[PDB]
């Protein structure tokens, strides 16, 4: 059952964000069950990868309001452009908003798929299953070792999955 095994994959916190999210947008769940994996997934890279550095503003996983309040009070002190669409996160270094993706099918369709979606400041970054990243101006932005990481527990997710035969069907319901 995918929905037990997101509850025993990912942290506790992971899960109640996930869970909250889902609501917040509508969804359920106990029904949508590889939704649910999947927005545990992504929430889990972007912490990794906010954790990697402060150098990064967490936006996934906050309430609505306080993303977009965040999202305002970073532009208002930066005169960064306003995204359009909530991002995932900001870099105070490079001083961008980021979208992160992970996608079960191939980085550069996501890609394509995220950058034709959203429109130019936010700097986008793909992560597959399969240790695969694209990212705009192949600029992956974090070092090496910050990147295996997370791609090492995308694949490890992937695999503990596909242990339980949960897989093949994570992986066409994108
Ligand atoms: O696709 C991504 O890589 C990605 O970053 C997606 C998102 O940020 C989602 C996340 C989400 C998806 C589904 C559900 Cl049911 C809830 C939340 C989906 C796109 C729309 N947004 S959103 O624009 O940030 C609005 C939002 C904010 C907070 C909670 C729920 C909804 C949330
Ligand atoms: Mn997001
Ligand atoms: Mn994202």
């Amino acid at each position: 059952a995918m929905e037990d095994f997101v509850r025993q994959c990912f942290n506790p916190m992971i899960v109640e964000l996930a869970e909250k999210a889902m609501k917040e947008y509508g969804e359920d769940p106990k029904i949508e069950t590889n939704k649910f994996a999947a927005i545990c997934t992504h929430l889990e890279v972007c912490f990794m990868y906010s954790d990697f550095g402060h150098r990064f503003e967490i936006i996934e996983g906050r309430d609505r309001i306080m993303a977009w309040t965040v999202v305002n009070s970073i532009c208002n002190t930066t005169g960064v452009e306003k995204p359009k669409f909530l991002p995932d996160l900001y870099d105070y270094k490079e001083n961008r908003f980021i979208e992160i993706g992970v996608t079960r099918r191939e980085v550069h369709i996501y890609y394509l798929e995220k950058a034709n979606k959203i429109k130019e400041k936010t700097h986008i970054h793909i992560f597959s299953f399969t240790g695969e990243e694209m990212a705009t101006k192949a600029d992956y932005t974090l070092d090496e070792e910050s990147r295996a990481r997370i791609k090492t527990r995308l694949f490890t997710i992937r695999q503990e999955m596909a242990s339980r035969s949960l897989w093949d069907s994570f992986r066409q319901s994108e």
